[PDB]
């Protein structure tokens, strides 16, 4: 029926083209014609449906023509060992997955050149890596969800060689929120969203098929045929850090003489959720931090930030997984209370997100001196499109090789 707080203000075709052609350095037919060449679209010189479809797809924020500013130097590194510093992390992913995605993105390039990359921990690095949100320190602000996904600067001193990723995007490995599991039979392997269990398709973790309320997930596309799974982040299964050694929270638990039935911040200013791992913290003084559940935290709607509540009632019916019921755009949402028919509290469920790996490899191409390829399947192509294979293409290789070795 109706979804309040769902805002539709996405720009019209003309405003979009005007901004896009301005932002990526093209500035209408002459400009459009250039854009179609850069992207290898039919060169019609008209704002056609293929051109609009492209302006509407997520891409890199680095201009296709022109540069961000005047840059110092010949824009090619002149020492082979390049240093990089990861100054901050996105919370959408396990810090280790982030470290690894970047390491792998760098490896695609050290592979076909004499360069090598070594992780460092100071602003000293040749390449400083950072997650930022809108205005983030350099005068080239990001645009909120889905516009440009990131950007980087050519080789050089200062901000040059740096790479920035827009944390308004859901960062992942491109196939749904990255959720490493605990205790399944899957060795800690990550959840495979979407997964099939007893029929149904799940795009998040569920507690159904269980009675203990532990959210789990298949680690393959079909659990029914594979029997491989693991448990998702839950304070009912484990806790992190603290002194409880990982033991699950116990509800309820006494603290400051007060009885809690959920994690809490009382006693902290850093909004971190924690809980006692025994029925009484004052007596036993054992506690741990409640892990965060990214697979089912909604975006947008009138409850951004909150968790899907399953099952939830929609049109008298019961839903136990994210749904697209009630929508014509097929997108997934969930209610953030058990009854949506009365509460109307909802949000959109996490999507595939953007591969931190692919985007980083693309941006590192810039931090090394490369520009945009006009070859659709090449890594240095401007637009984002998720693919499973190795991403360096012949064109990327010819380009990085023209600069190094
Ligand atoms: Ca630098
Ligand atoms: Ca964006
Ligand atoms: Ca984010
Ligand atoms: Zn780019
Ligand atoms: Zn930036």
């Amino acid at each position: 029926v109706l979804f309040p707080g769902d805002l539709r203000t996405n720009l019209t075709d003309r405003q979009l083209a005007e901004e896009y052609l301005y932002r990526y350095g093209y500035t209408l037919g002459p400009a459009l014609l250039l854009l179609q060449k850069q992207l290898s679209l039919p060169e019609t010189g008209e704002l056609d449906s293929a051109t609009l479809k492209a302006m509407r797809t997520p891409r890199c924020g680095v201009p296709d023509l022109g540069r961000f500013q005047t840059f110092e130097g010949d824009l090619k590194w002149h020492h082979h060992n390049i240093t990089y510093w990861i100054q901050n992390y996105s919370e959408d992913l396990p810090r280790a997955v982030i470290d690894d995605a970047f390491a792998r993105a760098f490896a695609l390039w050290s592979a076909v050149t004499p360069l090598t990359f070594t992780r460092v921990y100071s602003r000293d690095a040749d390449i400083v890596i950072q997650f930022g949100v809108a205005e983030h320190g350099d005068g080239y602000p990001f645009d909120g969800k889905d516009g440009l996904l990131a950007h980087a600067f050519p080789p050089g001193p200062g901000i040059q060689g740096d790479a920035h990723f827009d944390d308004d995007e859901l960062w992942s490995l491109g196939k749904g929120v990255v959720v490493p599991t605990r205790f399944g039979n899957a060795d800690g392997a990550a959840c495979h969203f979407p997964f099939i269990f007893e029929g149904r398709s799940y795009s998040a973790c569920t507690t159904d098929g269980r009675s203990d309320g532990l959210p789990w997930c298949s680690t393959t596309a079909n659990y029914d045929t594979d029997d491989r799974f693991g448990f998702c982040p839950s304070e009912r299964l484990y806790t992190r850090d603290g002194n409880a050694d990982g033991k699950p929270c116990q509800f309820p638990f006494i603290f400051q003489g007060q009885s809690y039935s959920a994690c809490t911040t009382d006693g902290r200013s850093d909004g971190y959720r924690w809980c006692a791992t025994t029925a009484n913290y004052d007596r036993d003084k054992l506690f741990g931090f409640c892990p965060t559940r990214a697979d089912s935290t909604v975006m947008g709607g009138n409850s951004a930030g909150e968790l899907c509540v399953f099952p939830f009632t929609f049109l008298g019916k019961e839903y136990s997984t994210c749904t697209s019921e009630g929508r014509g755009d097929g997108r997934l949402w969930c209610a953030t209370t058990s009854n949506f028919d009365s509460d109307k509290k909802w949000g959109f469920c996490p999507d595939q997100g953007y591969s931190l790996f692919l985007v980083a490899a693309h941006e590192f191409g810039h931090a090394l001196g490369l520009d945009h390829s006009s070859v659709p399947e090449a890594l240095m192509y401007p637009m984002y499109r998720f693919t499973e294979g190795p991403p360096l293409h012949k064109d990327d290789v010819n380009g990085i090789r023209h600069l190094y070795g």
